[PDB]
């Protein structure tokens, strides 16, 4: 559904990065911020969204230790199948804010 | 190339969100996160990092209007034309914070 700029305004660009100050459910108003390198790609000179299926096809998340993901997810068998990742693998400190490279 | 872990602490997972507590570059804090549904995506079973090569085939990325990314992007061919995207198809305001859904 999307519709962000409706309720946010003062937003920006800067590299792949969006930023905008949006307003809460109560009556303030909070700034945050996302990266869009993850979230768009280019295909022969378009851009277009990127799909994704963690959050549909797997379950039970957590984190093991300082770095570790492990959740369960399904296979092409239909299946739950333990799963592991080492997060420190591309997620990186870039000064106090956590980046995916 | 990563390894946020050793200047993070505190660390921690919710549904796909992983949340930490870091290191500034001069002596200081700050708390970030990351939405994590767009950077692994599973394959058969097993959790993998996603590839995506917008920011390094794009460039000269502006917010044009209240929504809409414009940037010029490489074709297969190697050469740089124009291409616009509007976000708020899937870039949602949720309680004061910017997600892609
Ligand atoms: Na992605």
């Amino acid at each position: 559904l999307g519709k962000f700029s409706q309720t946010c305004y003062n937003s920006a660009i800067q590299g792949s990065v969006l930023t905008s100050t949006c307003e809460r459910t109560n009556g303030g108003y909070n700034t945050s911020s996302i990266d869009l390198n993850s979230v768009i790609e280019n295909v022969d000179g378009s851009l277009k969204w990127q799909p994704s299926n963690f959050i549909e096809t797997c379950r039970n998340t957590q984190l093991a230790g300082s770095s570790e993901l492990a959740a369960e997810c399904k296979t092409r068998a239909q299946q739950f199948v333990s799963t592991k990742i080492n997060l420190d693998d591309h997620i990186a400190n870039i000064d106090g804010t956590l980046k995916y490279e």
